[PDB]
């Protein structure tokens, strides 16, 4: 069993904790680090607006939180430099605060005693970026020590894009992600550096930028320069879809697009990318463990222009992709 | 004054009523026909979850509703063959029931005394389909008698597509509309012919089909065969955006796409199509009177592939387009 | 195994189906009757906006639905006189259509071969109405044949009211329930017999009436004449709270009110009524199996006037109460 | 015309501005003070998620915002001490930041050159607190210089309570306000000093405390000690109802309760308190200018226990009550 630390016990952090509890047999979260008091953290762990109640007893004191009788050490450094991950024999830290997406900052955890850092976001200066199922075979146990698991949207787009680009080739593509609102947005109209994200999230369609389509190039260099996109944030609390419109030189039909996905979506890669012909709506992919759920009912073709749609639970889907990556790191040389 | 009748006093029927109150100097609604009772009709007219309170006194009795002193005669024939439009001198009927979009059925209003029918929706077997500002000059006041005002989505897409096709030529295009939930969706999971629209509308992203991308070809025949799309229904009560991605042979930038819309978005056409550089979200286009509000901020270009996005108030924008069309009709012949 | 039939495979029907899968070792649903087609029925069973995906394979044909290998025969008689419950050895019918809450009609299931009917709602002319944990010991397996499980709100209010009336005596009480929107409300402003439930449910606070406060008197006759109330429907898809304000002759504090609930909320009764000191919001009681979750944090006292508040999942909590009741019935006679 | 300053150009501030534009013939907002840049403020003024677009042209530069051609000076002191209200001949400042509800702080505006301060919230240390229509006749032009307009909920409850207590007498009462979510709440589950307000506001019924019922005693001292309550925040963006259950010694019916309200709700007091028999839902009282809209359809009576319900637009209703107060202050000795 490899012992894991979380820095940042927020949505993604608490998601990751639950995912380990629900899904892993060989990782154990033994310590976490957060600014806030333990009563607050343990309350948010116990009760979740999206995931429901944790199915286990939660206790806390000032040093720790105990879940189903397993004691978690909780620290509260704003500066990872002050941590001691080595005290708990922690091999992997999940960096999920959002204030260490720069790897030059994040590697403080290595200094502070960890052997690996996985940043739960697009990163700068990292050793490598992965989308599990797409380019994880290029993981280098020796040289890849501070990595990124990319973004939720990238974990949706990249798998679908790989299959279609491998089978037909993508010349150019433009994405709209119709996306659940997220914590960066406001509840009521209020100042924000992005004047659209300033507007009441739960009553508005809110357009906003995203790097997620250009970031595909990080895990699929053959697509560099070829994809771009934006997001429409809408009033659901989780659950998103990525709508990609692309040109191919191939001559293709709705049927051949769909068969390529169904063909690819099997075995291990089938845990990242699913193929569906069901009458899906967003609540049906809430708590879905795939990074990308391809909706074959939505595929359109006009000449050499193709529109495909994949779903993702931007919280849980992403988290399960990150946990898959974490299992790889844990299964190899530390 | 030209006298107007409305058949089907629902979202669009009551939108249209209010638009006439607010926006028209020469039309008057004098009769309405609807299946339900006048207590209900007048409560829903007075109080509206989207448009708010009518600014007028509303009273009812057994066969009329009176709005700001003006008596509106109210009928309740489920079959329009039983209506007497001539008894009130109704020139134009707005057919907004959703059940008479076949013009072969809708013509029952003409037999019933009306001179013109405008179907508030995509129609079949109609004389003509219009998107005001796009092809209304082809309106033939002799031969165009039962006409369609097309769909909300088409009244968004077409003004935009016309301009850009005129300027750069569109080879192929695929559309997604991110659309407010509509009254045919279910509040709780419940049977529907469309097993996705069966799902609780206010907590789901709900994919559905739309004809709008094809139906553009009725009003811009140059685009027949070139557009397809679908809709995503999302939890806002009104307001929608049309996202079109397309190919051109021209060499284009964001700047050149945006400049073409801006140069076109003026005079009378500018009341159909707006050009905006504002930081818009859906609530900002609620109760906007344009059919299409082009968001210059969302234009993207990759190679010869363009993404453009236009907003519309699928209720009030559509209604204001339909009223433009009605005003045109009411400004010409009206024989027989 | 006792064999169960469900008449009306809607929110409650499918809740009940799932509760039996999840929670019962001795009941089995073997037949269901519903007006709509099996493609729809099985899609709505498999995928649920509230409960999520059924954890089982679902297949259908023209007269059955098969769930995890187990074939469920499906009928579609709008009139229960046409059903043959005996053909499948159904002992107990769950009547969850909403259209047969008159026991004089509901008894049509008994004639059709069933030995017992449980109406998932307030009923008329019924043998007996129960809130499990409150008065189910008065269940008479000879003479209680068509029975009601009362309303979601009553299954929240009664366990609480019993305890406090037993301990301090309730003189008078008025209730407000802040309640999730339900399937009979309209998504968009649209005709409804109740002109407030006509209004778009997901963007309004909608006042409506409820019998729950009076109907408590069926199961706690000591409270007849003493309670009234109304509901506020609010934009959450499930989860509700009952806010009761009442007078006692006892001298009470917050501490003493709360201690009475806590001492009562144990053993079997504790699975009906929970006592909580947690910082609860509605999403925390979604899929809670209790009929009533007393929130100790919301208790207020002024003079001899007490305010108490209890949460309930108007879908799953009610269903789990109804299943408790069904298990009781299935544990006794079942003649004829 | 009396010239007005706003400190805090937030929801309530921008509401107040609009209200002056829409409703007053003798007040002019000539200056405002806020931390944020003018592009951001002018964007939020122009476009509102609840009130819709301002019906006038809005321009800005670094010193000002111009609305329909009228230039508003905009400052950006976090410390009112640094303002100069006297430069613009500003007589009344509306204190709507939320960081000067202590009058000992708020009177900095008097030092900084104003003659009157109206705090748009429950206040401490104020000269007086008013609910317009209830106790505004006790306003003292000479000695009441830093005042409070109370809370939205108090502006709903107090008028109804006065009429019922005057006509029947209230011994004791307990309130539930079913209230729109507000900007103090979170969009996604996140730390908050109130662990219920920590939870995703637009998918939850959220119980929370309020002083609004005890504060009635400030404007109706006869009710001191007699009322208390709490709030249930629900997923609407504005619009609220106050549900008051009370004991009276009188013997009373639904009909006599309702007739007392209808009797009182006339003339000037009728602009604060309305009487309605319509089939109201919350969207029907959005943008309603009354402080309290009594719903006679909801009145219940059991023995000597009474339940009444009044609606309020917690933003606009409150603001129009505050504007009424401001007109009183402006109409008297400065
Ligand atoms: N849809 C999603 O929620 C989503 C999807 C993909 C990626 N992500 C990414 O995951 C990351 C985390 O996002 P989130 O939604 O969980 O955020 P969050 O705000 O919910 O969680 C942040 C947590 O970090 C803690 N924290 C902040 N600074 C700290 C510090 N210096 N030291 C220790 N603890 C600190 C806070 O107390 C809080 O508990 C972000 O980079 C985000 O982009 C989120
Ligand atoms: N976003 C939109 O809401 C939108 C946009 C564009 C077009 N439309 C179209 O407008 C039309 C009307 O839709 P709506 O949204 O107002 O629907 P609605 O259901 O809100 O209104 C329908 C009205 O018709 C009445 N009615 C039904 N059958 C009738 C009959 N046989 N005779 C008389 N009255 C009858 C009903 O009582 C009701 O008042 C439809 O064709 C719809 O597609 C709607
Ligand atoms: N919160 C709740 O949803 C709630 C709580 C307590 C009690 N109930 C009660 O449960 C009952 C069912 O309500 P629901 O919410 O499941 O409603 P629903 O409308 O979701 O389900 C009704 C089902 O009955 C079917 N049906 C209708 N008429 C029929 C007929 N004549 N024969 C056969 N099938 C028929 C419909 O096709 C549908 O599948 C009602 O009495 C309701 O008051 C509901
Ligand atoms: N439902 C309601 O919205 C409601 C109802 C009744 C009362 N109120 C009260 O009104 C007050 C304001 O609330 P709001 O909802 O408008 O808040 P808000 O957060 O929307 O507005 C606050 C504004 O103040 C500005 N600001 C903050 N500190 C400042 C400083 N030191 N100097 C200058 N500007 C500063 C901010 O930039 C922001 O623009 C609060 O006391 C609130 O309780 C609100
Ligand atoms: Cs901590
Ligand atoms: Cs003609
Ligand atoms: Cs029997
Ligand atoms: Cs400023």
């Amino acid at each position: 069993t490899i012992r894991v630390g979380i820095n940042g016990f927020g949505r993604i952090g608490r998601n990751f904790f639950r995912a380990v509890l629900e899904r892993s047999d060989d990782l154990e979260v033994v310590a976490v680090n957060d600014s806030k008091d333990n009563k607050t953290l343990s309350t948010l762990l116990k009760f979740d607006s999206i995931m429901g109640r944790l199915g286990q007893e939660v206790e806390y004191d000032d040093d720790s939180i105990t879940v189903g009788g397993k004691r978690i050490a909780v620290y509260a450094e704003r500066d990872p430099k002050n941590l001691d991950w080595a005290a708990h024999n922690v091999d992997i830290v999940i960096e999920s605060t959002g204030f260490f997406t720069d790897a030059n900052a994040a590697k403080a955890h290595i200094e502070a005693g960890a052997k690996k850092v996985i940043i739960s976001a697009p990163a700068s200066n990292e050793d490598a970026t992965f989308v599990y199922g797409v380019n994880h075979e290029s993981y280098d146990p020796e040289n890849h020590n501070v990595i990124s698991g990319a973004s939720c949207t990238t974990n949706c787009l990249a798998p679908m894009a790989k299959v279609l680009n491998d089978k037909f080739g993508i010349e150019n593509g433009l994405m709209t992600t119709v996306h659940a609102y997220t914590g960066d947005q406001r509840l009521h109209d209020a100042p924000h550096r992005d004047l659209r994200r300033a507007r009441a999230a739960a009553v508005n369609i809110v357009p906003t930028s995203t790097g997620a389509a250009k970031a595909v190039a990080l895990v699929l260099p053959e697509l560099k320069g070829k994809l771009d996109g934006y997001a429409l944030r809408v009033p659901v609390i989780t659950g998103s879809a990525t709508d990609l419109t692309f040109n191919t030189k191939s001559e293709v039909t709705v049927e051949s697009i769909n068969a390529a996905i169904k063909e690819a979506a099997v075995g291990e890669f089938g845990e990242t990318l699913a193929y569906s012909e069901e009458p899906l709506v967003s609540t049906d992919i809430v708590h879905d463990s795939h990074g990308s759920i391809f909706d074959a009912g939505l595929t359109k073709v006009s000449g050499n222009t193709v529109k495909v749609v994949s779903w993702y639970d931007n919280e849980w889907g992403y988290t399960c992709q990150l946990l898959r990556l974490t299992e790889l790191v844990a299964s190899k040389l530390l």
